[PDB]
């Protein structure tokens, strides 16, 4: 069943063919296809960032749930989400939890009330996981789609000829 | 360990050099680097419009939970945040609000249900907050990121040959 799920996908791609025949978007299509080079651009620089700002967060926040696919959603999907408006932020700020001494070890925790989002989050460096949420917004938000739009421009106007 | 995390985001971020050698990307990561003017120009236009939305709003507001550090919450991160989708409307629409008297000064207040929001605002000119909130959202989310965008694209198209 998961396999012709996919297969339904890859079947209603073929639609496309169709617009090939319009004389106003037959070009379009066939400019589309070069552009994988700045989609590609584009996810090798948000895998990077990705990468880095997640684990930054993941290891100043230091959740007790550290199981592994926690940790990589935690770092993976959650920053990826936040670039389509999907902000945690009773996850992250500390400001917006219940303080209270769950955990054994010596300093200050706070209980996050999501359900992936760890058992409970330490307080010392709080103010620079919200720095570090103001930068990503300002870098991945801003930086590199409006750059991705500037290239895909740039393409267009480059092979629209041929 | 918060030296550390940063640590990694700087060690991570020289992971760009690898798509310095591909004959298409090449020239791309080397066309990004001249668009800083761009971004500081819209890092301080941000910066200057911020301030003031965020300080008259605050004023108009007049909440009682008037501590330092929530002042500046209250001007600079929940402004940020609205670029990107988080406005928070119980937060500063009073006809959202429960009214009760809760401050002892005259005049009418209202008890907004965030955690960082002030324990009660006033209701004097909240028609003119969401104004400002309406003007806020033309400007910032449309003007300045459209701008920002055409910048980008002029820059791109100046700098792609040299």
């Amino acid at each position: 069943r998961t396999v012709l799920c996919i297969d339904f996908m890859v079947f209603t791609v073929r639609l496309l063919h169709i617009f090939t025949v319009n004389k106003q978007l037959g070009p379009k299509i066939v400019i589309v296809s070069k552009m994988m080079k700045d989609v590609f651009f584009f996810l090798f620089f948000l895998g990077v960032w990705l990468v880095a700002y997640g684990v930054a967060t993941e290891g100043l926040l230091r959740p007790r749930d550290s199981d592994f696919p926690s940790i990589l959603r935690r770092v993976f999907y959650r920053p990826y989400l936040q670039i389509f408006g999907q902000i945690p932020q009773e996850d992250m700020d500390v400001a917006l939890m219940e303080h209270s001494n769950c955990s054994s070890e010596p300093g200050f925790w706070a209980h996050p009330p999501g359900a992936q989002a760890g058992t409970c989050v330490s307080q010392y460096a709080n103010w620079l996981v919200v720095l570090l949420l103001v930068i990503f917004l300002l870098v991945a938000n801003i930086l590199l789609v409006n750059l991705l739009i500037a290239m895909f421009s740039y393409t267009f106007g480059k092979v629209q000829g041929n």
